[PDB]
């Protein structure tokens, strides 16, 4: 018994470091995440001031791609968001920009912008997307 | 009797690091949900130096339609709210939003500000949203 | 006792976050009491470099009413005051709102500033508005 | 004994979990009476930079009641002060205040600045509050 | 031995709390003093940029007797130093401020800067001042 | 027992001031490592705003390498990134660095920007170290 | 042992906060004498960007006794250096102020900057003080 | 086992101030040393950004030795560094500094920048202080 209670004893405090540690990094994750979280707006199914998918009964695609791929780049570099998010939400992320810049790149010399998708295969992907990135950025921080 | 001390003993201070995560979740829904409260004098059913509905004796829309949904994507996105809100919170501005936004859609080329709604289930479901949001934003914080 | 020990530990640690929690919502208590008494400064019964009433020996309006409202609606909602502030607390500022907005209404094409009131129901409700106002924000922060 | 030792015990704990807040409404008022005390320099009997009364061997008032009530006005309501302070401080301000004011209005068409105080119960009474005051204010923060 | 257990538990943690006030407390005294000890550049017994007493061989008071007046009305009432210091560093402030402030009222029509003392009294006065003013600052934070 | 329990104690203690440092010092990690993560993305494998090499289907360079080389300047000196990264991340830096330099040198007379890279060696080389670093940073702070 | 149990108790925690107020001191002189020790650079034995004294195979005096004077008089007095600090440092610092400072008397009407200094023994001296200085403060936060 | 009992009190809560001590030391000794890294990019053996050593196959001086001898002269001294590092690390700073000033002394007509060393033992011994430097600097805050 006394030698169950010395092991319990350096367990316990050296687990001490565990529960000092692991709080510093749960707050990291937390501003992480909440500063990814505003990304989402652009990939709504619902309206909104800008968005890059509009409703209509359609789902045209805005210009508002560029303004998109802009704030990913920040937030997931220059912000450091990349060292606090799982791969899943990486992959999702990822699988969404090769869409909505795809959809840019065949556009070329667009006349103008609202510009139809024929292919709803896209339309509902996104939306997947949007559902499963909501989900997993949600969760990132809801795990105690 | 010496086992399950062991066991209350992991479970103790297991709890410790619980016990400070726990914390810090709670002081980020607190200062999301007092930044998100502000949006509610959109949805007052009293007089305000704003509001969307006014009072008469009828029930007149304002263009202040525009400053509740500007104001409404700052709060839930680009602010972070969203993340520390429930989904009750959520559906409920999500209707309140359609109705509103609704009436704006409608008034196409408004013949000027201040029009009368003729239809008083908008009206009243206004009001209890006003109520049911209030309720859902105050008891976020309140269950300690 | 020896049920009671680990019962009386899992109620015990448990309140620690009771403990902490319970601590965090206080100080945010105090500070929006603290933003709030200001606001009383309008609803004095001595005289004051601004002040809603003026006594003479009566009891005249000022155009102050219009700070008044400004404030109230800054401290109770931009603020996010209403969230830590009592019904009781909200209910009395309400018909104070009431009774001084009412006297602007009836003002109208008002002959200059600083007009008689000859209701003297509305002024001793008003100094006891003060009154209850005044103690309820103070006792707020006061239960410890 | 078992109820006995878990009563004691709860006691404690709560006590801590008093602790905590106390100290926290402590810190507040040590501000608050903190930034209070500069307004003494107006009550002074010694001579100053400015202050209200000035000695002479008489007991001149000078305009510099208009600065005092300024910073009365702000630092019991605006700065949150009154709050934090007893009634024994906030009455002797008050009384203090309208010997001043009064003499204010008395002069009305003030021939120049620097009027002589003829009646000498006010001259003592003003330097009495001072010396209460001065005391009230410096234990309020000295309880522990 | 268990009256003194409970009654010894009593006094101890109690303690506890009050411990931690007397910290807080501590900590506001030593940013007073910290901030009042420049102060005593003009109480030197040695050169300076500034003094108000320059040396030779004399003693010729400068008109830095007004910077000094300046500083000190700041010290212990503007930025709140006066709560924090004991009566004996008051009584030393005051007589110093005292033997200057009626030096420069001697002057007058002061006949340029730098004027000779004829009274030898004033300046040890002076000179014991500082070094019972240096040494009750010094002490004010250095009771633990 | 008894020398196991003193001999124990000094262990256990003396870990607790470790249980301290030991946090310090990964807080300051976890900020070096959040910082250093943004300047992957010049090594990215994928398009993106700037990037070093861009795919076609061919690995054409940019001058962008002026961009990589001043931004990894200031996050392992001036930002003092260099003390808390592990050496393996400074060799795998360092020889990408020598890539890029590499190819800047050769360029001399640059026939303007987008010049095609003709040793595949390099290509892949590039592309596995930034799988390596991502790695080696990703992993910096997470090992309790 | 029960006799030293509760009053030892009482010892024990009595030093508990008193352990605290050591560290906030503490924490105070670290900063006072941080801040201090770039007055040195001016007591060098090696050259520098400024110094007071330079070597030639000599010793000749600079003008930069002037700034040297000035950030004396910043240390010492305005940011409060003067509390936190031995009566040795200050002793040594006021010896070498004493010996700059009389070169500069002598100099009066300077024949252009850089002065020979013939009585080695003021050259001599000031080095000493240099090291005695550097000691001084350097363990004044290294007696943990 | 009682003598040892309270006499291990004295020598364990007693750790415990100097362990709160010891942490505010070693996070002053973490920044100072945080600041003094980046001056190592002037000694480095490989290119960069500006360098006082460049490699040709040579070692031409630059002269940004000035920039060196500045960052020095403020990190050593105006930042406080020179208090929280090693006798060793002074030493090797200074050895470096007296080489490179020395060269810059050699060159007083300085045909142009870029000027070749062709006594190889100060480019070897420059290089091994690099060495030397780095990790005493890296070990400076890897002791717990």
């Amino acid at each position: 018994a006394a030698y169950v209670a010395y092991y319990y004893a350096i367990k316990q405090l050296h687990q001490k470091s565990v529960e000092n540690i692991e709080y510093a990094k749960y707050q990291a994750v937390l501003q992480a995440h909440k500063s990814l979280y505003k990304l989402l707006r652009f990939t709504t199914n619902t309206e909104n001031e800008d968005s890059i998918l509009i409703w209509e009964k359609y789902y045209f695609r805005k210009e508002n791609i560029r303004k998109f791929i802009k704030e990913l780049s920040k937030e997931i570099y220059n912000e450091g968001c990349g060292i606090f998010m799982s791969k899943e939400a990486l992959s999702l992320i990822s699988e969404y920009r090769n869409i909505v810049y795809g959809f840019m790149l065949s556009a070329q010399n667009n006349p103008q912008e609202t510009i139809r998708i024929t292919n709803r295969e896209s339309v509902e992907r996104m939306k997947k997307i949007h559902q499963n990135l909501s989900i997993e950025i949600r969760q990132a921080i809801n795990l105690k």
